[PDB]
């Protein structure tokens, strides 16, 4: 009578409604344990077997409610598609730290497993979510959060840990519209997968096999605002052709081999603090704590430094030899603000490229260096606009030396020191110039007169050479015209004697 | 018997106690669809029909519990007032990323609606909060988060999401003390109103009627870690009065006009990526990515760009034709360090007003300026002190030009270079002219000495004019004395012969 | 019949399982008030005995299930162990701002106080948590998250709030290795305490009597992203052998005494606002806002004010009257961007200490200043290399100053200004110089000539002096040698006359 379908209904309560309805309004979302055998659901309380319990999933997903309750069981599921805007709750008691064995996780908190050699646990679709759940595939294959269908999909996962998965990521090569909260990405192959549009709060990238947090092509926007990296089995930090990424504040820990490496993406890093890198790399051009190539990067408050492993350990010696690796074709950008980036041991960059523009000021271990603009920086020393080198026989053509400004106004004057550097080829002599130079403009145009001009010995003189009434010490003419109408860009004409042919190299530098 | 108020409590359980304290254990608030009619509840789980289910909201309140569970069904209130230190405890299971039709929401987690045309939803009093839940105002009146008193009334949201509202802030002229941890702002009138000593953790504001995020007079303080604001449609940041504000990380994207607005308030912007902006705008002087006036303004590692929208679309062309527009009395400060700020089309600021203090470092775009302190930079050349312009007949009183410098303590020496220009206001010819000055502290005081001049055609000199001894090639006369003590400021005082009389315009710059 | 131990697994479901199961399957846990007492369990619940209820907590931790609940009722334990991976489940409503008497908490969430004079609440052990819990120990004795082993235990609690404890922290001199994401510490003894590897991401610490934030040695690491300090009567933060520590965002706000301590710890301010500081304090040597000793300290953004008490208050006054206390030993490190520091009344620094290395770049309120590296800055002045003064009479030995270069390469050439720089000690008469420097390198070495020596009266010269030849306006002879085959570091020589005996100070600074 009692123990029937409606025997639950019978009973009522101090409130006022039956025990029936008491019980439906305590649950938030549908549970799965209630749709399962009494000998399965004990063992998945207990921890204690496989099970495949595949079909309690499916029962629970093709009821039709949103939301789905995953109590703290260990479960097994084989290729079970999660249908659209499915959220499952769950509830951990301990994320474990490091996963060696199969034996790391206990009692804990909701545990999903991979059963068998099933080729996946979930097959994902769009608003998918989870909070709570250990998801765990005990094979390095099965990429965790694959979609159904081979394309974008954009989920969520406040609090969840990923476990000994191929990738967080579907198909290998597509992309997730996802950002991870507060997650733990320990034991995979890849720690995050192509994640686009992502701000990630507070991840954890435990040791990982392979790369670690790896971004491609597409993955353009990423942004990992706490995220820290530890002893990774790779590569660490990825990117390949990420249009942006931005990681702020936490540090980048020992990693085997480059702990970033950036080769066609634009990025940015805040304050990462980059420690020791390269544990198992072939020293010379593979241990640099940075991989640069053919991109931009900028960098605000980068710290780094040199170590070996914390205790113990078969390596102890300082690992990264260098700080940067810049390889391929140069054209890439680099900017460098306030970065201690002194932590290396035998060298900083270690290739023969550069970057198109550096901007690097007030960083330790790096001497300022500006490319652009009209005021730029060469080893900690200022000048405007370019210092052109004319090397060829200053006879019969003045050789001629373009120099910038950055320009006078109407009705307006300026003044400025050059420095001229001469080096005679053939003999090996050298002597120097410093010559002072006004600009101004009238209402037409505007017009270079040279202030004075002082050497050694008179070398050099405004007046002009091949002359009866020439001063016999002169022996360069120096001259200054404008071509621009701003006056922005003169050149400085060098001239010798007619009789004497040779080289001297004439370089020219406006010091500010 | 069995089905009475007592039923519950006569069965018995494993554990040792009956089945009504097993229900009472279980949960952790009152329930509101505990206080509901039968086929109300049924419609409220089933998202069914409007109900107007404000009287169990009101039963709810009126038990005196401080926790209110609200299941995921969806609601229907009309100006029931919450209690102070009430909180909503909802579950959502996918928040809409933009509701544009009455069917944007399905099954999704719990959904409070007003109902009608009521005036309000909640009247909030101090101490309250929420979690999970959707708020939704069918019109665009009503404004959210209303205080019953019209005072200030603290708050807090943890994850919750705000749609179709006037604006989350109370009778559009008081402030409210919250910090939205988590929270989802879309198609509002105003995305945020007036919070003040607010902490938003990872705030999405989402396409909004209206300005977006706006504060006014007194809601001094605000920090905005993480938040990210899109295709606004109209101001997006927008404050007015607010003595503080600092957003720090996340990009600001497409707005329609003015992406961010300061008037009078000092603010901050750390790592902000400002994209495009003013999608619908005037062009010139509307067009600008930043609206500055009369305030404070700094920035460390601002990003800015331009472009149209992502795809399709009705505007393809790059929005934003400049970056800053400055309008009414100049009397604000502009801190400027590490700012990528070449996002523009046709120039970079639109107005005739400058901040009374400017400091601007290693930002491309903008050439190094600083207006404050001994050290300043003028489009990135470097001069001690200030550069005074002196107009006028140097005949019978030698025109003097105040000048700077950082001082010279006792017992101690300094030398310098001043570039010393003229400009003949009435041939119109231009002289130029280098001086290195030596400032010397005594005992008693400090006196300058001028170590040498030099110019072209030996036009000036230190020598007296209107001498018979003097040389004829020399034009002008420059001196050197100390005003001040400290030898901090001194002037130069230059003359020319009695019998002429012209104006030169002397202008003279200290170079370190 | 019913109402014994099998009376609940009786009676059926509409799902199809009795109603035992459909109770088991509902609790994420064990709940504690499962093991109580009737009466007992009706104070818990009503807020109102003490009753002493540890005896539930050794129950539920002894049915060994890793996951407990605890209701929003009040708790009075006494010693009792946690077991490890053992968490503790809560739900607050309200977190009181600042408990100030007995009666602050009503109902709120749950709540767990000490009893009596008992000497400790909790012994913690490896792996545990717990969450919306407030923990409360009336006495300002029985440190929080005390261990039962004297060791370091890592825990983590994601929202709590802690309330008149002494410490959180175990045995008062050992290291817990826990991070608080979202806590509430208020009226305790000290803030925070010995936290190792923790990442707190919003946490909140009032007014705390005594220190707040402490950290000593050993606790090396800790990131602050957006914690707040409010009215702590005492040290505020406080780091002592920390070898690392990073704030990141959040407002310093008024503070009892020294803001900041830094004393043996390397540290990072990354956009912290200094407020006020140092309410009681001793004015001159302890009124400053941070105490800097013998550390490296590191800041990018960091504001700074000065004012009184928000409004009434006994102290109305500005409180700070300097920036920087620094005592002790000389050997630490400092380095300044972009922070507007000039919150302070009287001065910027109380002590006559300074560290080893400066590095202060665009910083109001202190002028730009370099002590390492080839470009180096002194009172908003660069110059090249290093400022030697050599002072001694200037007969039979030329007095040397060694001057210091970036370098030259081979087969090429440097310019540079050296400003010379004489003060005859016994007369008081003073001198200056210019002269133009180059280096050249040739295969073998490299060498310097001058290019030109000028000065008033023509003091100085290359020429030799003592010889009948010279000049006898000359009085002083200049040369210069490289020491160096590198030529980065040369020394400038400078003799007088052999008849003369007197002491000049000679100071040589290398100008770009």
């Amino acid at each position: 009578s009692l123990a029937g379908p409606t025997g639950a209904s019978q009973i009522g309560t101090a409130n006022g409604l039956n025990v029936q309805i008491a019980l439906d309004n305590l649950r938030s979302g549908v549970n799965v344990l209630d749709f399962m055998t009494f000998a399965e659901r004990a063992a998945v309380l207990n921890y204690t077997g496989t099970n495949d319990n595949s079909e309690a999933f499916r029962k629970a997903f093709a009821t039709g409610s949103r939301q789905i309750i995953v109590p703290p069981g260990r479960y097994h599921v084989k290729d079970v598609e999660i249908p659209s805007k499915v959220k499952l709750f769950g509830t951990y008691s301990y994320k474990p730290y490091n996963v060696t064995s199969d034996a790391s996780f206990g009692t804990d908190g909701t545990i999903i497993r991979k059963v068998a050699g099933a080729d996946n646990m979930f097959l994902w679709n769009t608003a998918c979510a989870a909070e709570g759940v250990m998801f765990d595939g005990r094979d390095r294959t099965s990429p965790a959060i694959q979609s159904k269908s081979g394309g974008k999909i954009s989920v969520g996962f406040f609090k969840c840990g990923f476990y000994r998965f191929d990738r967080v990521g579907n198909r290998r090569g597509a992309y997730i519209g996802c950002s991870f909260q507060f997650c733990n990405f320990n034991q995979n192959n890849i720690g995050i997968y192509n994640t686009v549009d992502g701000n990630h709060i507070g991840c954890t990238i435990n040791a990982n096999k392979s790369h670690g947090v790896m971004l491609e092509t597409g993955a353009n926007s990423n942004t990992f605002t706490n995220c820290r990296n530890e002893w990774n089995e790779g590569d660490n930090w990825n990117f390949y052709g990420a249009t942006s990424i931005q990681v702020i504040n936490e540090l980048c820990d020992r990693a085997f081999g480059y702990g970033f490496r950036i080769s066609n993406s634009s990025v940015t890093l805040i304050n990462v603090n980059i420690r020791r890198s390269a544990r198992t790399a072939a020293s010379g051009a593979a241990s640099a704590q940075i991989y640069f190539e053919s991109s931009t990067l900028k960098m605000i408050g980068v710290n780094s430094s040199v170590g070996g492993d914390d205790t113990g350990g078969s390596i102890t010696e300082p690992s990264p030899d260098y700080f940067f690796r810049m390889a391929g074709t140069s054209e890439g950008r680099l900017e460098i603000s306030d970065s201690r980036l002194t932590g290396y041991t035998v060298g900083l960059i270690s290739g023969t490229a550069r970057p198109s523009v550096i901007r690097v000021i007030n960083s330790p271990g790096w001497e300022d260096t500006i490319n652009e603009g009209v005021a730029r920086i060469s080893g900690g020393r200022p000048y405007i606009g370019t210092m052109p080198t004319a090397t060829g026989p200053a006879n019969v053509s003045p050789a001629v030396l373009g120099l910038s400004c950055g320009g006078v106004n109407t009705y307006d004057n300026d003044m400025f020191d050059i420095h001229l550097t001469i080096r005679n080829t053939n003999n090996g002599g050298h002597n120097g110039a410093i010559l002072t130079v006004l600009l101004y403009r009238e209402g037409g145009a505007a017009r270079a007169t040279i202030v004075r001009v002082d050497s050694r010995s008179n070398a050099v003189g405004e007046g002009d050479v091949n002359s009866t009434s020439a001063d016999p010490q002169q022996v360069y003419q120096v001259s200054v015209e404008v071509t621009s109408n701003d006056a922005s860009t003169f050149n400085l004409l060098v001239s010798t004697k007619s009789d004497n042919s040779a080289s001297y190299r004439f370089r020219a530098k406006v010091k500010p």
